[PDB]
């Protein structure tokens, strides 16, 4: 029902158009592309308080990529490989970029010589490639990702960088609650963190089929890549130690999450901050003082403009109802009427996305009434999302009561679990489904082995 | 003598690092990249007016790719190729895009049916690939065009296309007037024009090694695009007919140009909409009211970002010279520094980094006087930049005299032209130079053919 619905909405809000000959890459439609440069917008305002964004190559020779151990092993059959330049065939092949830390890596042995070089936090937005899942999913499994946001931070002492890895999710948390978006963040097991890391964090949320969606990871690389790429640098006392790295990332399935979430049957309902317009003026004619409502109108949206608003006029000669349901399934928050009546009255009809409500409002102090009407509109979303999220999260104490649970309501499964390779493979297996990962927190038994356990963990059937 | 100039200038203010294990592929550090965000909201905020953007994939499959006649061939072994998706050989090669035609097209063919959706004017900024001259240039002759530019324009009539073509220049004319950049518009001969375009509009614009640089390109595709991808639409009689394309496109060397038309023995100056920051306030201090003298900067930073600056209070411990000479050679504009003296007067110094003056303001009103000392900035460097280069235009009435000054002096050579291939290829062989292309006007004879010139051209040695 859901898939259906998302596919659907995609087309008609004209956000991409899959009708690529390539399987795995699609087109993003002009209005698509308005909310990907809103989402971003939000994104990077949090992000260039401390971090400096830059922008690598697309292309890694095998040379580089391979210098790995575990990650060229984790990218392996994964990764897309030019090898000839025009007819002729490169003596050296060159990826496309999967994630960019063999990339950049290798310059940042360069970059890096002094304690007083670090800390440096850097990031970029590009795209990305990989072969994976004959089964493709738009925004949410593609070939090509389209807006890979990849963060990369160098420090002195292991100790900084889980402050880092700690930071980032706080930077993280912030994203998402902008977009209103719920989540689960949770320690991935040490089978499923990213290739030589030390560990990784990642968030999760819930699609309304009930199946679970990783929309960020932070990873600690310790000292690994450091002491495969050669990258060490001078202390104050003359020594010559390796950094300490962390990295993290988003990609385009941060903007499936947003439409997803604040789904809705009317179509697209999303945060003020991330629809393509923010208030639309729909002007009601019928030959009765026109040439007034319209200059009513047209003085508005100038006036909103200027007080920092993303605002549209919609002027088109069409029925209102038609006008409604086409900002409507768009996702534009507010719509703003005004007719001869309201008009010969300094007011105008106001009304919500999210709720429907349509209050009225007097046009002489109107943006004030806007700015708060947005404030409250993300508020509801956000929260009507982590109600329905955290109803979802349910406890199991038996392998049993989880299998009934899971396949008859879907949703995040919390457990006890002693956390063993063994045991978690198993778990997973009889239940099909995964585990997320973990929490430390009080100890009971494992709901598997009964033995100790350590942490508190959930699973759930996957994107 | 100017390329070492730019190669230095490019490291010591870290616009670009060109270390990277694959040749013609650079990386984007912190500082240059904020000079591309900072050219790229000047583009976009013109295009914006009636441009849609978007965002296609990057990826193109033989079968889309061959489609064309003379393109195809425009373009043969210069595309770089994945063969392999993982280790697997992919069953259809997939060409890193050169250009998008091949790309857009095919999805154009179903995005238009009826008249009613003409026309429909779009844009993209992205990474596209050219297999080259083995002589590789920063930000002028990459493999990996990092910030490639390519509108693409559809219209119902081959009249409204042409009027597309003249919108496009007017368009690049403000871009440019606005990076202060100069530059000769001229048509392309047809044997140089875009591959299958009806014909090429180009911009060049002088480089300080006397060489000629291609900053923009303009392309009326008639409807040569529309034929061979099947793009058609209905009339409101109900016939079917092919539609009319133009495209037109700028890439890094408009960042080059930039850097090196208003470059200097200081190091970049750059246009106050360009520069990482218009504003560097420097305070100065011995231990003498500092805790006053600090407040008193602080202050004035707040107060103009408030207003719209991008301001950097360099509030480092370091001597005021060594601050000077960093953010003179970076390219910020104005440096406004404070002093006990000056504070306990209510003023400042504010210094030119085009001219030098440092003039005396009024802290009471200084943020006039900024945004007037920045307009004024631009219209100098916009106005010494054309008059150097004009100064470098030359007319020749014999082919030896052009010979002999453009060895001598370099720069552009003015001269009537037949027009004819031969005769074109000879003077170019001749004289080992590029013909950039012509301007109809009065009659003459060709310079080398001496029959009826009916164009008016240029030649130079370009890159
Ligand atoms: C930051 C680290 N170098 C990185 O690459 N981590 S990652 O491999 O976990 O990817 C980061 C995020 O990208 C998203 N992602 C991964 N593969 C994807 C795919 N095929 N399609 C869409 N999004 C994907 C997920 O939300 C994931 O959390
Ligand atoms: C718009 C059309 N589809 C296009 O591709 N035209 S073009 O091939 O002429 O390229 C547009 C512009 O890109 C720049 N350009 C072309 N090849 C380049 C290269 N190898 N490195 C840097 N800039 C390049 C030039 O300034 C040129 O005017
Ligand atoms: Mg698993
Ligand atoms: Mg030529
Ligand atoms: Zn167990
Ligand atoms: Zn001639």
């Amino acid at each position: 029902e859901f898939s259906e619905w998302f596919h659907n909405i995609l087309e008609e809000a004209e956000i991409i158009d899959q009708r690529y000959p390539v399987k795995g890459m699609h087109v993003w439609m002009p209005h698509g592309f308005m909310i990907r440069k809103n989402t971003l917008k939000i994104l990077r305002r949090i992000l260039d308080r401390d971090h400096e964004e830059v922008l690598f190559p697309l292309l890694v020779p095998e040379d580089e990529l391979a210098k790995e151990a575990i990650h060229v092993k984790g990218f392996e059959d994964e990764v897309y490989w030019v090898t000839h330049g025009g007819l002729s065939k490169l003596q050296r092949k060159l990826a496309l970029r999967p994630t960019s830390e063999t990339v950049m890596y290798p310059m940042f042995a360069l970059w890096v010589r002094s304690h007083t070089d670090l800390p440096m936090r850097f990031y970029q937005v590009v795209n990305t490639f990989r072969y994976e899942t004959k089964h493709t999913r738009p925004l949410i499994r593609v070939r090509e990702i389209t807006t890979f946001k990849e963060a990369h931070t160098i420090h002195a002492t292991a100790s900084e960088a889980e402050e880092q890895v700690e930071r980032a999710v706080e930077i993280y948390k912030e994203f998402f609650n902008s977009l209103g978006i719920p989540y689960l963040i949770t320690r991935r097991p040490p089978w499923d963190k990213f290739p030589g890391s030390e560990y990784t964090v990642a968030f999760d949320t819930l699609m309304p089929d009930g199946k679970t969606l990783q929309i960020g990871t932070v990873h600690n690389l310790g000292q690994t890549f450091a002491r495969t790429f050669e990258i060490k640098f001078e202390t104050p006392e003359g020594d010559h130690e390796y950094v300490h790295q962390t990295c993290y990332g988003l990609s385009d399935r941060v903007i499936a999450s947003v439409i997803a979430i604040h789904g809705d049957e009317s179509g697209l309902c999303l945060p003020p901050d991330v629809a393509a317009h923010q208030v639309v003026i729909v002007p009601i004619i019928f030959k009765k003082a026109a040439e007034e409502v319209m200059e009513a109108c047209r003085e508005l949206r100038s006036r909103l403009e200027a007080a920092g608003f993303r605002v549209h006029l919609d002027d088109r000669d069409i029925r209102a109802g038609r006008k409604y349901y086409e900002w409507e399934m768009r996702g534009v928050p507010l719509r703003v009427e005004i007719g001869p009546r309201d008009l010969e009255k300094g007011a105008a009809v106001i009304s919500r996305r999210d709720t429907g409500e349509k209050v009225t409002a007097d046009l002489q102090g109107i943006e004030e009434t806007l700015r708060e009407l947005m404030k409250d509109i993300l508020e509801n979303l956000r929260t009507r999302a982590w109600e329905r999220m955290e109803s979802e999260i349910r406890e199991a104490e038996t392998l049993e009561e989880a299998s009934r649970i899971v396949d008859e309501k879907r949703g995040i499964i919390s457990f006890m679990w002693c956390g063993e390779e063994e045991c978690g493979m198993d778990v997973e297996e009889k239940v099909r489904v995964d585990i997320l990962g973990i929490q430390e927190e009080g100890s009971g038994t494992c709901i598997n082995c009964g033995r100790e356990a350590p942490y508190r963990a959930y699973l759930a059937r996957t994107y």
